[PDB]
């Protein structure tokens, strides 16, 4: 992968819309600065120069912030009509200024986020919540489009919500490949959960010197708001037909879950106040995504537990243990519901017992012959068995998904769950330098079952213990 | 005590005015002081005109209303009360910035979401509310089952005493108060010695009944509580209900040595804080409870595996060292007794056979459709104070349809010093000086994943007996 290579956190440049000034913590002496710094601060505060009241009036407050626990800094510099925002970078203090947006009212913004927060807290459907948020951010940002983007496992992403003036195309329901947000980007966005690109064709403003005197290494601009972005992405943006962007990371249990991602046909900047409202929205949404994702997963483990109980009760109470699973109509229905499967095969040497919708004995024999040649210390699972075992495309209709599970130490006894092919049309807007066309690219997904939930596998892992234990 | 209806006192505090409109927008009821604030005659019967947004709010879904009346320097805040519109005005707190408040709640929300210890979260919140309210003390108060409360966090100028760690009796916030505060999650008393401002008429024309002031911010409070406040040495208060999944979990409770009022804007920032904290309390309370069901599941698995594999089913529980250890860990118990008629099997730390026999004789007289449980068996069965040291907590459980077979879990007395700040054992009490006691005959409380693990195992046993 050439994509993942580029180090995006140390480009030694900023965008034009602000200025960057590096101080050494000791005596607050200017080590590095953007070339444009002179234009904004409006002073000769150059390399080597030590910061005093007459340079930075907020120096006392900055000093007192550095000594304190607080991680970031904000000061509204009335006299120059600027907003100052500083983070710490080891022994360094990175300090970013940009022109203080007029016209915003915080009493409106507060009223609007009081509403979202109160609504999200009134447990609504995950989809309803997703949109409401996308809608609020579209309102206060004023972006042509405000889509929400939920990552899957493969780190491809599905546009799950959208909100737009209709100036830019509808991407709602389209999936994009993982390569569009590469691993380093993902990593950064998990710790720095907001980036704004107000003009795509901005000319990078260099930071001099390139190498910091005090550290003797490139300035890590991971948490720099003004950080100049990957030229390759500025191209991706052009291809798409966006002149402006602003993403906001949705993070649930320290995992990048998705992005709130605004776009604009023409260049478009957004106030500090409004960016700080969108971060708050992204947090509130992230708290909901977790509570939904949680209480949903919670109810599932309970529902699968009640089953595992009935299967273990039956396996203990009955004369032959096997009849706890296959004994009656209810038992054989539990065995299947225990992982939400359509079919099950309980092999015990040369003693096959098929339940529900399975492939034939001869097909399962040949399946077990191939599971024998894998490394399965836990349980084998897949929602595309065809992709692993090409010969099992012949019975895709009935088994595209299996949870295979050996139920001894000595091989030749198994419990496999089967799950049928679910065809679904996938609309990419793209395909498998960046790509020029995002025209809705279709495909039917074959030989692929409904995906195995983690409470389902965990219910299976358990039952295996129980069976393996009764066999001994 | 629970009797007195605190939602229909037909009076307001002095710090605002209340005006009831019927939609012809006609004045039905008003506080006596209304004239002083609005500065207009707008009397009983009178229909509202410009000289005398709200219209568009009434037609809309939105439940509450806010308009900052710049010209008179007032905040207007209206709720709906059936066919009525209750409308409350008070003097707009000056100087305040919403850009600050937003910045402060952006921080808290981002911090709470950065999964910190429940205690850390509790304090940070109490600290933020202490900052924007400017109250002498800003304690957080977590209800138990008995509806007594434990002060779990605090933040103060040090003007008023530290109640951190002290428990208060349920009688301090009586059932009707609790009920109201679960639906109206905010109340402010800016001056304890306020003179109640009457609402006239006492009987509303449109409804023909006393004005339900459940959601009235200005509602005059129980004289008995104004006394409790005096006894405590507080002139001012402001509570904010912490509600988690529709259940009143606790209160953010600010106090002041001298009278002290707080803007609508700042009260609405503290409600937001209480919500953000409530979302954390749920996520912690959830992912904790989640890990517990998994840990107890892995056990229930081993117990059911053993009970199926072994020759006699009973040996799945008491067979070996590991099995006997699982049986106990299945509810985090120190002891277990598996009775099967006249066939006792004691595990870990239990009371004697003769003591359990006599225990089972009393559980027979109780009626247990689920499982019997308690962390104060002494309080239910006085004679089992004799073996409190070993069984202050039991999960008793009948393990057949045919009587005479049981599975009881034992849990030992945990002595703990309880600091009350008041004798909790009607007029209110004058002294809130740290009142100590050793709490006896009481085990560590039974978690809900523990009982649920027990409920399960019973099914399994009762099923193998058939
Ligand atoms: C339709 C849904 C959607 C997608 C798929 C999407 C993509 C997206 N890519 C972004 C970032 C990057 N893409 C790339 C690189 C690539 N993207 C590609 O598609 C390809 C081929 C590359 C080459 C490695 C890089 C390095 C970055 C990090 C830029 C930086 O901060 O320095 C970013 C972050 C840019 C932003 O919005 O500020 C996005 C967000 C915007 N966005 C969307 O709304
Ligand atoms: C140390 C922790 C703590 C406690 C224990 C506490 C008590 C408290 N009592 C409150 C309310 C009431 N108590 C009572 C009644 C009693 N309080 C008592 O102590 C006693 C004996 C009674 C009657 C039996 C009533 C009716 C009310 C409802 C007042 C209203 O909503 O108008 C209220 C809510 C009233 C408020 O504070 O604004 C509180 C909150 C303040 N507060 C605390 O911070």
């Amino acid at each position: 992968d050439s994509c993942g290579a580029e180090p995006i956190h140390i480009p030694g440049a900023i965008q034009e819309h602000g200025a960057l000034l590096v101080l050494s913590a000791r005596e607050f002496s200017v080590v590095q600065a953007s070339d444009n710094l002179a234009n904004y601060i409006g002073v000769d505060l150059p390399i080597g120069a030590v910061a005093t009241e007459a340079n930075l009036p907020f120096i006392s407050v900055l000093s007192a912030w550095y000594s304190g626990e607080e991680s970031n800094f904000r000061y509204a510099w009335a006299e120059k009509k600027l907003d100052v925002s500083a983070h710490r970078s080891g022994t360094l203090v990175i300090l970013e200024v940009e022109k203080a947006g007029v016209g915003e009212s915080a009493e409106k913004l507060m009223g609007e986020l009081t509403s979202l927060a109160k609504y999200l807290n009134s447990a609504p459907s995950l989809e309803d919540a997703l949109f409401r948020t996308a809608q609020l951010v579209s309102s206060i940002s004023g972006h042509d489009r405000t889509l929400i983007y939920d990552f899957g496992l493969d780190w491809s992403g599905h546009v799950v919500a959208e909100a737009g003036s209709g100036a830019l195309p509808s991407y709602l329901g389209l999936r994009f490949p993982a390569g569009d947000i590469p691993p380093q980007a993902r990593q950064l966005y998990t710790i720095n959960r907001l980036r704004m690109i107000p003009d795509v064709d901005y000319k990078p403003v260099p930071i001099r010197p390139e190498v910091n005197a005090e550290t003797g290494a490139v300035l890590d601009m991971s948490f720099s708001q003004l950080r100049s972005v990957s030229p390759v992405h500025l191209e991706y943006m052009r291809n798409m037909g966006t002149a402006a962007s602003m993403s906001v990371s949705i993070v649930v249990n320290g995992a990048l879950w998705g992005l709130i991602a605004c776009h604009h046909a023409t260049p478009h900047s957004v106030s500090l106040a409004v960016r700080e409202a969108c971060d708050f929205a992204a947090q509130l949404l992230s708290m909901r995504i977790a509570m939904e994702q949680s209480s949903q997963d919670a109810s599932r483990r309970v529902e699968l537990g009640h089953i595992q109980a009935r299967l273990l009760k039956g396996m203990a109470a009955a004369e032959k243990w096997v009849d706890g699973l296959l004994g009656g109509e209810g038992e054989r229905e539990d065995l299947l519901k225990q992982v939400g499967a359509d079919g099950a095969a309980l092999v015990l040497g040369d003693d096959y017992e098929l339940v529900g919708n399975t492939p034939s004995r001869e097909q399962v024999e040949e399946l077990i012959l191939w599971l024998g040649e894998r490394e399965i210390a836990d349980v084998f699972a897949t929602d595309n068995l065809a992709g692993n075992y090409p010969t099992a495309a012949a019975y895709a209709s009935v088994a595209s998904g299996i949870i295979a599970m050996r139920v001894s130490e000595l091989h030749g006894s198994w419990l496999i769950w089967f799950r049928p092919e679910v065809i679904k049309t996938v609309r990419w807007g793209g395909d498998p330098h960046p790509r020029k066309s995002f025209e809705i690219w279709k495909e039917q997904l074959r030989n692929t079952s409904f995906p195995w939930s983690e409470p389902e596998l965990a219910a299976a892992r358990e039952l295996r213990g129980a069976i393996i234990g009764i066999v001994l």
